[PDB]
C-alpha cells in the first residue's frame, strides 16, 4: 500500500537518475528529476531563458529577466517590498537574497516587528557561491560579487566586491573582455 | 509503464500545488516543502507551539526546540553527539548548521580514529543569521545576535553580538532588544 | 489523482519519519526517506562505503574512492574536465566543489565562454561545512580545510588550511 508507493518512488529514482546520467552525464536530487528548472522558471513570471532549481525558495514580490541562472538551495526573498533582478544573471549555488530581517523581532522576545526593504539588482551580474545579500541593497550592472561574500550597502555597476562584509576591490570590466 | 505514469502524475501534483501555494502563500517552494508542512514537521518532532521546520532541514539525534522559533530551509540540526536544545523566539536561518559531532581525526586517520562528540545549547531570544555554523561544545546564552557568515567556536554568554569566522563578541545585544 | 497521491505522500512521510525516528533517532527531508545513501553512491559509480545525500548535486566525471561521506546541500561539479576525490574523506554539508566558472559569461552579457579546470582531492581530506573549492584548485592527501573557507589555491599533502581566502595554518600531523 504505503509500502508499494515508496517501492515505486524507489524505481523511479533510479530510472530518472539513469536518465540524468546519459542523457544531461548528472544526478540531481529527487525533487530536482521531477520538477523541471525552465517550467518553473516560466511558472513563476521570470524571462525567457530564465532557470531556477526545485530547492531553490521564491518568496513574495521577485522579478527575474531573460537568461539567468538560478542555481539550487538559493533564497530569492522579495517578501519585504520586492526583489528585482536582471538579466545573464549567475546565481550561484547557497546564494541568500533578502528584503526583510527578524534579529529585532527575536531579542526582544517576539515584540518587535519584522524590517523589510526591497532589493535590486542589474544585468549581467555574477553572484558566487554562499553570497548572502541583505534588505535594502541596491546593486548595479555587471556586477561581480565573490563567493562567502555577506553585501551590507549597495554596489555601484563594474564593481567587483567579496568579503564579510564585502568592500569594494577594483573594476569588472577584465571579466567584462 | 507505470514509472512514466508516476512522473506525469508527480508533475502534475508539483504544477497544482505551485499554482496553490502562489494564490494563498505568495510564495513556490521545493516539491518537498509542498508536501510536508513546516508546522506539522516541528509537531511531530516535539517542537514547541509556533514553531516551524522546512521539508529540506536536517535533524539527527536528540534535538528539542522551543517556541516560536524558525528553523529555516537547508539547515542542520545535529543532535547526535550529546543532544542539541534551542530556545525560544529563536531565528535559525537559512543555511544554518548546527554540530554536536565532528569526524575530521576520522578522515584524517585514514578512518581509524572515533568520531568526536560534545552536546551544544542555544537560549532563548537568539538571532543565527544566514550559513552561521556552530560546532560541537557550544553553550549559547539567551539573547545572543550571531551575525550571517560566522562560525562559532566557543560559548557565548547573554546578551551578546558576534560575528565572523571565527567569531568573537563585538558588543553587548541589548539596542536590538528595545521596543 | 491529485487529491489522493497527494494524501498518500503525506502518509507516506508520517509514516517514514516514525520508523527513521525509531531505527535510526533522525528527520529527514521527504527526498532523503526515498533516496538511500549507499545505493545512490554505488549507482554514481563511488567506491564501496561511500555515501552521498538526496541533496547533493553531482555534475559531469566525478570520481569518488572508498568510505567518503558525501553530506547534504553539496556541489560535486566534475564538468570542467573532471573531480576526483579520494578515500575516506569528509565532503562535510554545504561544500561546493567547482570545475567550471561563469563570472565572464554573465559579466560580458552571455556572450564569453564558460571557463574550466579539473580539480582533485586526495585520500583522508576533511572538507569543514560550507568550504567552497574553485576550479582548477589540487588538494593533496590528509588535508583539513576547516569550515567557512575559499579554496583558491594548491593545498600540499598534510596541511591545514581555512578563511575566505584560505590560508596555511601548520600542518595536520596531530588530527592523524
Ligand atoms: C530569520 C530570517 O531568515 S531573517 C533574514 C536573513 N537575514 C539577513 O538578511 C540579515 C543578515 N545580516 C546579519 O546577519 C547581520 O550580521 C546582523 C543584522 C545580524 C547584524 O548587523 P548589524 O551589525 O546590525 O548591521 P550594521 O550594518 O549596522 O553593521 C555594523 C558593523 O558590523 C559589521 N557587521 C555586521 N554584521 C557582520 C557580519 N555578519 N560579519 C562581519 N561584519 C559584520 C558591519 O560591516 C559594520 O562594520 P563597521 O562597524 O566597520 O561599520
Ligand atoms: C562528517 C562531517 O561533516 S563533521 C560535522 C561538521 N563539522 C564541524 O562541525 C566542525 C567544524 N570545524 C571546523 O571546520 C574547524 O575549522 C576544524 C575542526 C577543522 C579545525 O579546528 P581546529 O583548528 O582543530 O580548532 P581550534 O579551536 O583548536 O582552532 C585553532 C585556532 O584556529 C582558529 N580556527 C579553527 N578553525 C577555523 C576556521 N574554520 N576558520 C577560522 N579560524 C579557525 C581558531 O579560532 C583558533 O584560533 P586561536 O588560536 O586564535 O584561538
Ligand atoms: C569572483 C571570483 C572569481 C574572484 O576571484 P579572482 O579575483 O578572479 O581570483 P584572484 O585570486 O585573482 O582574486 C584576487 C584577490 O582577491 C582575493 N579573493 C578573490 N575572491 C575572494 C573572495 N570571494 N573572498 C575573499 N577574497 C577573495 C584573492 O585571495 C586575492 O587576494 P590577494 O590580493 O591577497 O592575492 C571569486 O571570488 C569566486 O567567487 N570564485 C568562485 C567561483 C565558482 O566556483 N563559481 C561556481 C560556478 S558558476
Ligand atoms: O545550462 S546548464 O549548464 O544547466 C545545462 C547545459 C546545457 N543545457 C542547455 C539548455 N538546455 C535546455 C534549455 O531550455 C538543456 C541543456
Amino acid at each position: 500500500g504505503h509500502m508499494i508507493l515508496l517501492k515505486e518512488l524507489k524505481e523511479l529514482f533510479f530510472l530518472r537518475t539513469t536518465y540524468y546520467l546519459k542523457k544531461y552525464n548528472r544526478s540531481l536530487p529527487f525533487g530536482d528529476m521531477i520538477v523541471d528548472r525552465w517550467d518553473k522558471a516560466k511558472l513563476l513570471g521570470f524571462g525567457e531563458g530564465t532557470s531556477i532549481y526545485d530547492s531553490s525558495i521564491v518568496l513574495g514580490e521577485v522579478k527575474v529577466g531573460k537568461d539567468t541562472w538560478i542555481g539550487p538551495n538559493t533564497i530569492l526573498d522579495g517578501s519585504g517590498g520586492g526583489l528585482i533582478i536582471g538579466s545573464n544573471c549567475s546565481i550561484s549555488a547557497g546564494v541568500q537574497i533578502y528584503t526583510h530581517d527578524t534579529v529585532r523581532k527575536s531579542l526582544s522576545g517576539g515584540k518587535a516587528d519584522i524590517d523589510k526593504a526591497s532589493t535590486r539588482i542589474g544585468s549581467d551580474c555574477y553572484l558566487g557561491p554562499n553570497t548572502i545579500i541583505v534588505k535594502g541593497v541596491k546593486i548595479g550592472d555587471r556586477v561581480v560579487v565573490g563567493a562567502n561574500s555577506l553585501v551590507l550597502k549597495d554596489i555601484p555597476s563594474d564593481c567587483k566586491v567579496f568579503g564579510s562584509p564585502a568592500v569594494i576591490i577594483t573594476d569588472s570590466l577584465n571579466y567584462q573582455r
